[PDB]
RNA sequence: UCCAAGGCUAAAUACUCCUGACUGACCGAUAGUGAACCAGUACCGUGAGGGAAAGGCGAAAAGAACCCCUGUGAGGGGAG
């Protein structure tokens, strides 16, 4: 069976996680923790959180054996985006989004 | 044909800030008032003045006790 997690409203932009999560699709869940452990990147620090609520809710509402468990799927999108002002030259203003990411990540045996 | 250089005179006529009742081959949230919502507000202007956006869970809040991940965060998964 499949478990499920979901992490509604990172801010970042899901552009920016999506490297992060090419890089962990499909992988055994050891493998997919080490290189979000060892990632230098912002968007890893939301997937593995995202991943480690998703292998929480496996262990425990599912009751599955964690050591057989992989990243099944696991996909990015676009989130709520703050509108903001940003000033420039001779009295103009540029609209400015803050975009935000929605990470859905689902574990597997 | 009528008697200015004295004064008056209701009704039938004009109108709606409004009160009551009733109506509509009027609108239904970019429409209908600018304004269904804390609107002449926010905001803009020294000022006169200009002038928005923004409605809907469900029949009933019964608005999710408790557990789990997380930073006692967000967010979610179970449970209900």
């Amino acid at each position: 069976m499949e478990v499920t997690a979901k992490l509604r409203g990172a801010a970042i932009s899901a552009q920016k996680v999506r490297l992060v999560a090419d890089e962990v699709r499909g992988k055994s869940i050891e493998r997919a923790l080490d290189i979000l452990t060892y990632s230098n990147k912002k968007g890893a620090v939301f997937v593995k959180k995202c991943l480690n609520s998703a292998i929480a809710n496996a262990e425990h509402n599912h009751g599955l054996d964690i050591d057989g468990l992989k990243v099944a799927t696991i996909y990015v999108d676009e989130g709520i985006t703050l509108k903001r002002i940003l000033p420039r030259a001779k009295g103009r203003a540029d609209r400015i989004s803050k975009r935000t990411c929605h990470i859905t990540i689902k574990v597997g045996e």
